[PDB]
This record gives structure tokens, sequence and C-alpha cells, in this order.
């Protein structure tokens, strides 16, 4: 019914055999047939299909009011299956920051197969309507972005690609299933990294990819078995653990993530911030229409890169660590980490300064993170 | 010293820090770093790394005498992985009859990237040789192959492709490091299905590869890290695990295959045996001089299909189910579990008659699988 | 700083060698040793101490302001140890309702070792003082207890057994130490079913242990030495994994208790209302001076059996299963599941009427957990 | 049939609802029920029963020709399980050289609950018949022993015990049921450190308890589930895993031990060697008469301290580590690992010298174990 309750009671994470009330871990690899193609319950090799990877496949084609769910070793591997239902010589429009992992395979590895991209700036929709070619198969967005979380609007762009024959796609990893469900608004494919808020506990590294679309389905099953990307059974068992607790993990996040932002407004060693919530941000309004709620993900300026290693040093209960959706909260400096290899001039075109700060809040005391983050600007 | 020897203390299997003589099993997808840089010990983002994962993948190098490991979400990622080291219009020899999902990605999936393959005859190895074009990048065989055990040179092979500029891929899943080294005999790359007998007890979808050469490791390591088809830590866990008791494993397996083969060649109701220890099978001197022991994959011809399914049902000890290298002893029809999407008379043609019989050799005790496979076999 | 804050950076639950972010996961048993007796990290043999377990051991010390903490295979493990710090002609006072298995345990197992044990209404105090024997060792208390929710003055008693040189022990399992923490209240140990709230996800069977004693706590070390009770590292693990989520998860559940409450009292098939919020509660001071929240059991009365049996099958939220503190909320009848031993007119004299429900609150929505009960209390 | 089969196909270790051919891993807590009382399987609470543990227990009553099996967190969590089989008051006979684990809880644990205990020579079986009070209620035995392989004749502690109305009790950690089977030789009770050869991976700790009478297994199932001292799923899994192994990796550890006491006895810096195949040795005819293989544990004597130190650093393949029945060989020397406690001048009475030396035999190439030994006995 509501969202909590649906987190706890939707999909299928119990046994039907013995009744135990947690998805059991099939660490398996074959399944006996009583007779030559009669397969007991439908599984014949967990690489085509595993009961513990079933049950996690379920769960996020619930939470995202799909009919089809999927399992890969990671997100990029569930990003290179959806790339994979292209053929050479077709054409790919993303939105122009998207995550650096899925830039460096598409220009890196998919356009070696002749895979064509172009990455296009979707916060204005009539963007990914010029780019549009003939050979364009694919739109693919994040909303919000990183690290700068610019907004696009998911039901224009569902619009524009049922008008042209496009399969859309939403990598809808930053406001996981609880705050925004693309499917609901029209996109084909929903995918996420699963390494991030969905897990949840910074121990799994996993990709999930839901569908409405049984032709769609059917592809995306072929490529995964012929692939063969998939997410194990202990890591699917944690992933449905995780997923439990994401109402309450994100709910938590998102209080946090309020105070810390008017404390950022606030502070005088902090010059832009970049998050939906504020309301002077690009694409606000279209935020709030399609979600009802907020990423972790806050970036801000601060003035530059000794300012921002002081602020890294002096927060106690501030993390610098790769990844983001923790319990704990992780700081980052993207220009040192994640953009270090753009030549400055480009970075700080781009808005990457060197004391841009990327947080991931984590599930800390709203008032501890305030405060430490606070203290340690002071001593700037 | 001796391979026994080297499949226990091969490797980095033990934790240096705490002195526990088993790989922990780093269930974790993120790392502190001490400053922005500065790892520990390298270890920065599950994906790219996990210590769990470069255990095995140490493991693997060390025993194919390699210098490079790469662990996988499953034989066929591996396979993809490899595949993914050519561009659009780069070419492929295969052998003619490589695995049904190997043939099913190169075919269904990288065609549709313009990677041209061609499948050929390679018991001869000038039939590579001539199916050389100017755009063949690869050679990629297996040896013995799936089900009817046809062997192919693979010393003879790495000349070839060393002569062509071709980087040489051999599958050495069904022989296993213990018993055939193709990097000692010139290979760029060998991969395996740890599915099978590396891990060794059905519980693991895994996939293993090798490499001495620094460039085409470096290469295999972006595409690891940019398609994300990567092995959990749990998983590679359990294949250190299992690999640690592969020698004994396999030569259990070759003893018992040695008195199974006798006793199929003496019964009645067998026509045609394959595996390459009959000193009458195509390239026996071939294989027993690039190997020092046998596949426990058996194949033979019992009359048709009723013959088949009344063996499967009369063992005791024989199970049916997909896979092989278990622990226990598994029975299949490839007529109808493997190729019953050929058509009938192409399967005459190509030797998958409806009696021909697939057996993987288990552990269990020699005279007990000599004599259940007898008694079946009688009951025709 | 404040409990969830706390809760994340609490305790040691990283790795010190590669800084993984989470506590590893040793699946081993022994260490190697640089010299006889040099141990790396103080390990030698697991059953001993492990570093996982070691890690958990390390969070429940932590979150109780204890010193010393210990992992067991399950509640009923840590609850023997305690009481095998006592020898034979010893005496034990324990509040008359104990858990079910804490009596049988006491009465069937370790009363043929001597150990004298006598039940004691503990809602006052003064009957404890009034039970003291010269042979008196241990004062052990729940509170609150099952299924009544009868509440423990927690100081007086920890006053009392220090009066009389008393070892004071707690089973804080209904309150979790995220509500209550009886060692800064005197007490000498805290213990807890951790299957319960602290997991939070049943899915481990696990008891947790935590003094500030060092002498208790060498007696408790060698006694889970020399009887070998221990935790396992993946059961710890999750533990570790689950007390993450714990203060999100108990607030949840203390908003859905505060509603479910105004309910239940408002309702017409419902008579008594069980739980130490209610301000007409036998010791309700007391709780809320030794507690910052509630447990998460509530007990009441519907009319008989077959009244308390159709609310089970006509709620859709509330499932039928042993155990408490789910993410799921539970549903029981103790008269016929953990009371159906006792004669009928005795349960009816103890309060354990036909009717008398318990339900666990979980982490479902609120308002699904209020309206649902209440459509089903309607039925009737 | 023969053995290495029925290590495969003995016990239940499939999923019979999948199909899986190995055992799920039901890392949960409590199950549904569809009526209260109503068990779809019989399971209700993971302490009691849980689905995986079922299926290991299944296993060890399979190998030891039982009827019913136990599987505890620890091999000393067996043998008090076991030991609480009695009452204060009664008296238990054991072997004077016990585990040193299993002598330390006897009298540093239970003697404290009133159970008395004597320590007897049974290398002579009317030594136990002298030893017997009236009060004796068990007779506990290991064979053979550690760490000098003292043999005690099974079938008649069992005739004896018989007579007598003693429960029998064999702790057959160091044989294995592959090799011997105590309950065929009429003993009550069988018990085994799973921590050791059983598990076989250096990886579990565990014990495990097998009977065929009904009512000894009812008291067993009656303390398990009051005391609580159970094995996790996750390691009853890894058990099940390591015991399909268990015949391979004996016969091979069998091989190995026979040529290194040929090397032993032939080599000058070597004096007495302690091992059952040892014609010389000991109640030889008697341990042949209830076993058909040996145990992988020698022990021998070098000169003192300087020379078991040496020997220990020269050697490459000898492990210094706790524990026994590892895949590597183990080395340690008693005086200073097991028996420091003991005064100087007990421990040379008792035959445990400074130069004392016990090895455990692994897996590794049999050649290599020889020659690594005597090459490092050569440095002496
Ligand atoms: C309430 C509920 C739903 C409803 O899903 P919506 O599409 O968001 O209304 C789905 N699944 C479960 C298990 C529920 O309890
Ligand atoms: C003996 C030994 C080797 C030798 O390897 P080869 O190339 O086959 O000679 C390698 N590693 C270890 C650990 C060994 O013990
Ligand atoms: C704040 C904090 C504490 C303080 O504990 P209290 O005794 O409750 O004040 C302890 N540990 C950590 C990690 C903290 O952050
Ligand atoms: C052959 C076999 C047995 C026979 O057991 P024994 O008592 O040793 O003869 C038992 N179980 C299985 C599964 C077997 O295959
Ligand atoms: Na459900
Ligand atoms: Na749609
Ligand atoms: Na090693
Ligand atoms: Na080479
Ligand atoms: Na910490
Ligand atoms: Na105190
Ligand atoms: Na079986
Ligand atoms: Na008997």
């Amino acid at each position: 019914s509501n969202k909590k309750t649906k987190l706890i009671h939707g999909g299928h994470t119990t046994d039907d055999y013995t009744g135990a009330v947690t998805t059991p871990i099939y660490q398996t690899s074959t399944y006996l047939q009583d007779d030559i193609g009669d397969l007991r319950q439908g599984y014949e090799y967990s690489r085509t299909a595993n009961p513990t990877r079933s049950s996690v496949e379920s769960v996020i084609a619930t939470l995202e009011n799909g009919k089809h769910g999927f399992a890969f070793s990671s997100g990029v591997a569930a990003i290179s299956a959806v790339v994979m239902l292209l053929d050479k010589g077709d054409h790919i429009i993303l939105n122009s920051d998207v995550y650096g992992g899925t830039y460096r395979a598409l220009t890196k590895v998919f356009t070696r197969f002749g895979i064509e991209v172009d990455f296009v700036d979707t916060t204005h929709t009539d963007s990914i309507v010029q780019a549009i070619r003939p050979t364009t198969k694919m739109l693919f967005i994040e909303t919000p972005s990183n690290p700068l979380l610019r907004v696009t609007d998911i039901k224009k762009s569902a619009e524009i690609a049922k008008e042209h024959g496009l399969i859309s796609v939403v990598d809808n990893t930053f406001m996981t299933p609880y705050y925004q469900n693309p499917l609901d608004l029209g996109i084909d494919i929903v995918l996420h990294s699963a390494t991030k808020y969905l897990g949840g506990h910074s121990d799994v590294v996993a990709g999930l990819v839901a569908t409405s679309d049984d032709k769609l389905a059917e592809r995306l099953a072929f490529i995964s078995n012929s692939t063969g990307g998939i997410l194990g059974p202990q890591d699917s068992y944690l992933l449905v653990r995780g997923i439990k607790t994401l109402g309450l993990r994100m709910e938590q996040i998102n209080r946090s993530v309020i105070e810390i932002i008017k404390m950022l407004q606030a502070h005088p060693a902090v010059q832009q911030v970049f998050h939906p919530s504020i309301e002077s941000h690009l694409n606000h309004d279209v935020h709030m229409a399609q979600a009802d709620g907020h990423t972790g993900v806050i970036a801000f300026e601060v003035k530059n890169t000794e300012s921002a290693k002081q602020l890294i040093k002096a927060t106690s209960y501030y993390t610098l660590a790769e990844s983001l959706g923790a319990v704990e909260s992780l700081i980052s400096v993207p220009a040192l980490m994640t953009h270090a290899s753009i030549p400055a001039d480009i970075r700080a075109k781009e808005g990457i300064t060197d004391g841009l700060v990327r947080i991931s809040v984590g599930i800390e005391d709203t008032e501890d993170l305030v405060d430490d983050l606070k203290q340690a600007l002071d001593t700037l």
C-alpha cells in the first residue's frame, strides 16, 4: 500500500517450500531434472536463472512498478547489457554529464563496436529533439546527475522517445525506486547501480534493471544469458536484505540533507551549492513533479584544493572513500578523484572547480552531521 | 614443486594481516583512503579490484604459469571480455564445434557489433591457415571439445597465431590447469568456465582468465572494469576453496574414466565412444603431447532416444542435470538438451545422434560407476 | 555523539589492512604463527577468537557502554554461558515470567547441575530482597518481559545486587542498546538475543553479552572457549550489518507502536492492552526513568481463541511466525504457541487468556499497520 | 555402496523444491506458519531446526551409520552437549590423555556442576572395569589420541559400557567416518570436531554428533535446543561441501603418512615415532581391527627445543599453526603450544619431550612432503 509497507511485502522474498521468512541463498549452479526437459520449478542452470537472483529481480520489478527484473554483477554490467540491445551503426543520445563509468564504457568500448554516441544537455528536452539522427535508437538519461545534480524532465523524455521510436532508459540510482519511478512516466527501461542506495551498506557491487516491456525483457534476458554478467546468489541475498531498510534510510538521509543545505547556504566559506531541492536550481519544479524526495548527494564549492582537503581532515563523521549511498556519510573531491584526467581549464569550464566538494549523506544523526561539517567549515 | 603441492601453496590464499590460513571474504564495495589517492593496499572500489577476487586471480595465474588473472561472473562473461578485445570489422577463427554458449554469443551478439566469425575444423591446423583473412585478429580454440572431444594441436595453433599476428585463446575448461597449460605452449590467453571442474562442487557460476602478456592484461583489466562482469567475493572464495582439491578430484575422475571406457568399448549396447584417451581417436598423439591426463567428459552412442532415456532412468549414480565437473557423475543427451534446436538431419550429420549420451564422470567409487553404468546398459 | 551516529561509527567495523569500510568475513579456523607463540594480530584459533566475531563483540560493548563483548551461537547460548559462572549449590533469583527458553534451560538443565533457582515477581524490588538466600549468587531480570511487558526497576536491582554481592544480569533484548543501557545503571552483565531486534532481519540466530567487569569478562571468555557456543563469522558479519539500521528501525517501530496502541485502546473488540508506554501500566514511571523509548512488542486481549485466529487470518500485513524484531510485523497467540504446555486454568490465572494476542511491530508504514489491524478487529 | 560413492550420495544434500544439486543456505531464523501449529516442512525456529543444518546432520548420521545427527558451533560444544546428558553426582571415565579442551571443560567447568571425572589409561580395557564406580554413567574415549596416538579397543569398551549400563561415547575426530565407525561397534554416541578433517579446509569451526539411539537423540535434541550451541547455516553448508572430498583427501593423506613414516624411522635425527600404523605400536592389531585406514596425525622426537624450531623454519611445505586436518600440512610442538602449562618434568614423564614434534599431514604431493621434511631433518 504505502511505500514502507511495499518495501517489506513487495516481491517474493520468502521460501514457499519451508516457509522461511527470508529468501534462501541458492549457492548452486545446476538443478536436477526429473525427466529430460521437466524442471521442477523452472530452474536448470544458475547463469540462466537462480532462485535467489530471481527473488531480487522480483523485488526491483515490484518497486519500480515493472514486470521484469534483472540482476547484473555491477551497475556498469547492467548498463552494458542495455546498450547491447543496439547494433553497430545505431546511435544513442545521453545527457552530457553522465557517470564517468558510463561515459568510459560508451566512448572507449562500445564505439569500437560501431555504436554511435552523442552527449547532449538534456536539461532542455528540445536539445534531445535536435540531436535525433535517423540512426538514433536509444535515449539514456540520469536524473539527477553527478556531481552537479542536473535534472532532466523524465516524462517529456519519454514522450520524445515514444514519438521517435526510441528505447528510453533512465539510470535511477541517485533517486532509488523510493522517490522516483521512471516506468510510471513512460520510460521503457530503468536501471540502478545497486552498489549505492539499494544495497545501502557498501558491501555489494551489483546492478538492477526493470521493465514492463515483454519484448525488451526477452532481449535483455537473452543478452544476460549470453554475455553472463549475472549477480551471484550471496550478493542477490544481501541486496534483498538491504532493500528492506531503504525507505527508513532514504528518509533519514533526506532530513539530514535539508538541514545540511540550510547550513551550507548560510556558511561564508561555501559558495555555490548544487542540489535539486534548492528552489533556484535549474528544473527544480521538474524534479518535484517527477519525484517525492531527494537524493543524498550534495555538491558545494569551497575556495580551492587546500580548503577541500582541510575540510576532509577536519570532519569527524565524513569519510573519504569512493561510492555513495552508504550508511556512513562519504566525502570526495571530484576534481582530484573522478575528473582528474580532464585538463584543469576544462574542469573549471564544466563547474568542476578544485574546491568542489561532493558529500553523500549517510544515516548518522542529523545534528551531528550538520554540526560536524560546520565546525570543519569553520576551520577555514 | 609437484602439482598437488602447487595446488595448495600456489597463489596468495592467506591473510597477511591476521595470518588467517584462508582468504578473507571481503564482502565490501569501497575502501577508506588515508589521503586522496593514497590506497593502503591498492584497493579503492571493489568493481576495479577486491582482495578476495584478487586471491582467486592470483591462483589461476599461478596454476596456468601466467602473470595476470581475472575473475568474471561466468565463463561466458570471461569469453565476452576476451572477444571485446576486438573492434568492429575484426575477424575471429574458432573451432567448428565450440561450446553452444560461445557460438550463441558470437553469432547472436557480437556479429551485431561487426565482429566477423568463421567456424573451422581445427583438428587440421592448416585449416586455420586457410581461414586467415586480412582482418583476422583472434584464434580461439577449445580442446578437447564438446560433446565429441575433438582435439586441436595447441602448440601449432600458437605458432600459426604468432606468425600471423593473432591473439591466441584457448578455452581450457575441460582439461583444467592440472593437465594442460596452454600458456606454456605459446598461447596468449587461457580461460575457463570455473563453474565446471575448478570450483568443482556445482555451487559457483564463474569464469577465469589468465595471461602472461602485460599489454593484453591491461586491455582485459580495462574491459572488465568498464563492462563490469566481475566475480563477487563469496564466489571467489568458494573457487579458491574448491581448487584446493582439484588434483585429487581430477585424478579420481581419470581412474574412473579409464575403467568406464574399457567397459563401454566392451559392451554390446554401445557403439562409438568419443574420448581422447582412446588410441584410435583423432589427434590422440597430439593430446598426449600437450596434456598429461584426461577430461572427465565422455560421449558414447546407444541405439536411439528410448535407449538413452532408459539408461538415464536405470542408473543409480548418474544424475540428470546440466553442467559438468561436479563431484556427482552427470548424464545428458545432447540431441535433446544442447542441440535440440538444430534440425534432426543436421544433428545426425554432425554426429549428434539421438542415442548419443554424454557423461561427466564424478568422484564416486570407480567400481560403483563402472558397475552402475554396465547394469543400466544391460537393461537394454 | 548522538545515538544514530554512534550506531554507524561505534566499534571497529572496518579493515585496518585494506581500508575496507565493512568488516571482512574471516571464514577461517586457524592462523599462521611467525614464531611459536607470536601471533600477528592476536589470533590463533577461531573458537578462541575470530576477527569478524571480534568486530561484533566490539560493537555490542560500545553500544552498551561496556568494555568487553561476547558473541554466542544463540541467545540461550549466551544465557547458559552466563549461568555457568555459577557453581553447584549457588542460587539465582529471576523474574517470575522469564522467557520460556530461559525458564526451560534453568529448570530442566541447570538444576540437574545443582543450580538453585527461584522465580520471583521483581516488579516490587523488595520481593528480591526477601528471596535472597545465603547461597544466592546471581540476580537475572528481563525488562520488559514477555508476553505481558512487566517492568522491573533496573537501578534498584543493581543496588540490591551490589549490597548483597550478587552478579546482576539484565536480558535487554526487548529494549535493545538503543533505548536502555543496564550497564550505565550499575548492572554487571547485559545480554541479548541478537536473533531479535539487533540483527533485525530474521536471518541470524545469535546472542550477545557485554560487561565492564574485567574479572567477569575473563570468566565469560574462559567459559565460551571451553564450552564453545561461539557465533560464526558469517553470522557475526550479518549482525554488524543489521545493527547499522537499528536506530532507524526502532524509531519507525516506536511511531507505529504509539499509533497502534491508541487504536487498540479505542477498539471495542479489544479489552486489556499490555505495553509500558500506557501510563496506567505498572511501573510506567520506572520504565520512563530507565529507558528513552519502547519495545515493539505489544499484547492485547480479544475475546477468545476464535477471535484471535480470525484476527490473524484477516490481517494483510501481520505475519504468523515465531520470534520478534523482524522488519515484518509478526503476530502470535501465546496460549497456543508459547504457553500451550501450561494447563488452561493456570494460563488464565497468569493472564495468558485464549484471546491474548502478541504482535511484534515491524517497520511497515504506520498508517497501514494501524488500519490493517483495525479492519481485522472490525471483522469480529 | 562403496565409501567414495556414499560420500557423494549419502544424506540429503539437494533441494527437493527447486532441484538444486547443493543444499540451499537458509540464512533465516523463523518460518511462516499457514495455521497456528501447522509447519509446512517441520520448521518453526532456526535454533530448534534449520534446513541447512538438517542437511549436514543427515550427512553425519549417514556416514556413521546412525539415525540422528546434530551440528554444534564447535567440537567442544558437541562434547559439552553430550556431557550435559549427565546430572550432578554422576561420574565419567575418560582416557587419561584426552584432548586438552576436553580435559579443560571437564575439570574446570563440569566438575563445578558436580560431574565427577576420572582419567584412566584405557589402552587396557580392564582399567576401565576397575575405574567403574556405582555413580559411573558415561564412558568417553578418543582413539587414537593426541599427541601420542594411543589406541583404545572400541568394541570392548562398548561391551563393558553395555554390561554396566554406561552411555558409551567415542570422539572419532582423528579417524573420521571414512575409516572408523564406532556406532557399528556398539558405541552409543560418536562425535567429531568437524573443524578438523570433515570440513577439511580450515575454514569452519564446528562439531558433529551421531547416534542410533532414539532416547539419547531426544535428550541431545532437548539439550541443544535449550543451551543453544547450534551450528549456523553457512557453516553447515561449508561442512556439507567439504565432506564431499573427505575420502579423496584422507586417502592422499594416508599415502603420504606411510611414506613419511618410512622416512622418519630411517632418519638419524629422529628417535621415537608415534602412529598406529607402526606394527610395534601398542594396540596396533586393535586399531587394524576397528579401522581400515589411518589418521594423518604423526608425532616424532627430535633432540630438543632448538632442533624442533629449526625443523619448523627449514621446511617449505609444513606450516606452523594450530588445528589439524587442513589441506595444508601443519606442524607444531606440543610441549610449547598445547602442554606448556604442565610443569616440565611432568611433560617429560608423559612423553611430551621438548623435541616432540606433531605434524598433521595434508594433501600436498607425497614426494614433496617426504623430501621436504627429510631435507629439513638433514639440517640438524
Ligand atoms: C500496497 C502494496 C502494493 C501497491 O503498489 P502501488 O503500485 O505503489 O500502489 C504493492 N505490493 C505490495 C506488497 C503492497 O503491499
Ligand atoms: C613447486 C611450486 C611451484 C613450481 O611451479 P612450476 O612452474 O610448475 O614448476 C610454484 N608455486 C608453488 C607454490 C610451488 O610450491
Ligand atoms: C559520539 C560517539 C560516542 C559517544 O558515546 P556516549 O557514551 O553515548 O556519549 C561513542 N562512540 C562513537 C563512535 C561516537 O561517535
Ligand atoms: C551404497 C550406499 C550406502 C550403503 O551404506 P553402507 O551401510 O556402508 O553399506 C548408503 N547410502 C548411499 C547413498 C549409498 O550409495
Ligand atoms: Na512478499
Ligand atoms: Na511503457
Ligand atoms: Na601460498
Ligand atoms: Na607468450
Ligand atoms: Na568505527
Ligand atoms: Na559496574
Ligand atoms: Na543424496
Ligand atoms: Na547400539
